């Protein structure tokens, strides 16, 4: 398999409309796809972008 980034949420965000996705603090969001400062994440099933500043990836 390839492996793909995750991140930990800091801060909870909820999405302004429905091209982003809600978290809470400390889910762990797999990133998909980066694109600067909005990162789109997969959390349990439900797909968006969320602000990077929110969060801090795993390494």
């Amino acid at each position: 398999a390839s492996m793909l980034p995750q991140v930990k949420a800091l801060y909870p965000y909820t999405a302004a409309n429905d091209e982003e996705l809600s978290f809470k603090v400390g889910d762990i969001i797999t990133i998909l796809e980066k694109d600067e400062g909005w990162w789109k994440g997969e959390l349990n099933g439900q797909e968006g972008w969320i602000p990077n500043n929110y969060v801090k990836e795993i390494l």
